[PDB]
């Protein structure tokens, strides 16, 4: 990771987890003097944020929108789908979905904390253990890009419903044991499911503000 | 634009259309005398076309292989989907799709001239009208950041078949009808059928390399 790498994994840290607001400013100098870093490095960090969709260019967190919401919901469940698929076509041996029975036991452990935050980013590693099997470079990439701002409204639905976390896993074991049979017409099924009913929370919240 | 993303896109285009071979280097004096341009831009050029996945970083151009084609037709064909069936429930009136009708007579013009760079060039351009149907701005960058690949495994497919030109013109007579009736059955129909033998075209030219 470059030095802006990590600043703006910082900042989109904060920005997802609702420390920094909507339309919220982000001074340079401000984040230079706060983290003891170069001005360069800052400056390009930001510009990492605006690609990834969480501040527009110094710089203001970007506001959420139902269309927006709807428009990202949309495009990530086909990838959602794109990667599972693979996991169930590829996976040989029970023992390399392991990584998935770990995320779940970690799941358990946040949801056990009352950790929203940390059950978030668990959430993320459940995609990142896809990779190796569906070896493809533009859907990873696309879906690393995106994880910000997935992240950001999936927060977002867990700070207006704890028992979603319980929703989330009963689903969760749903897909995995659909990948576990192969099953592709019923991957699709749960992915669709989950991503309609969470993405009306996270639009659920938006109309609350 | 920025002199970097010119001078990316510079270079994209003689990658597209297979003036700089895979595995050629790329020097970033040899960039900067060629085009009088900052030894600064023509570095972040090239971070710019290693994010579109043209190089490895000097530069060298990126190998293409039946795995990564696959996987980028994998993922474009379910973009395609969700940006024309975005054009197929949002179009009011017929006048919207006067641009479509205007590409078709301008991909329709390159044919005549044999043109295959303008032909590649002028296809983009349908993804292009059609952003405005979605407003999706996830699902625009995602399609934008892969045009680049895109364009170079299509351009290699009419390098090997020129009669392609003629197929890819029926098929997108018949998408642009299914758009126009609205048919999201048909829509991805042609879109799945289309990009499945596109990509086998692309394959049969990289299995003669």
């Amino acid at each position: 990771d470059s030095l802006a790498e990590q600043i703006a994994h910082h900042l989109a840290e904060r920005i997802i987890r609702g420390e920094l607001k909507e339309r919220e400013r982000i001074q340079e100098q401000k984040v230079t003097q706060t983290l003891n870093v170069s001005r360069g490095s800052v400056r390009e960090a930001l510009l990492i944020l605006e690609r990834r969709h969480l501040v527009n260019i110094g710089a203001q967190v970007s506001e959420l929108s139902p269309q927006h919401v709807e428009s990202l919901y949309a495009l990530i469940v086909q990838l959602y789908i794109l990667l599972a698929e693979s996991v169930a076509r590829r996976w040989r041996s029970e023992a390399e979905l392991a990584p998935f029975l770990v995320i779940q036991q970690r799941l358990l452990n946040n949801l056990a904390q009352s950790d929203i935050d940390g059950f978030v980013e668990a959430s993320f590693d459940i995609m990142r253990a896809a990779f190796p099997f569906a070896n493809n470079p533009y859907l990873q990439e696309t879906v690393e890009n995106l994880l910000p701002a997935v992240s950001r409204a999936y927060h977002l639905a867990l700070e207006r419903r704890k028992a979603e976390m319980n929703q989330f896993l009963g689903s969760f074991a749903q897909l995995l044991q659909a990948v576990i049979a192969r099953d592709e017409a019923r991957i699709r099924e749960v992915l669709l499911e989950y991503g309609r009913h969470n993405c009306q929370l996270v639009l659920a919240a938006l109309a609350e503000r």
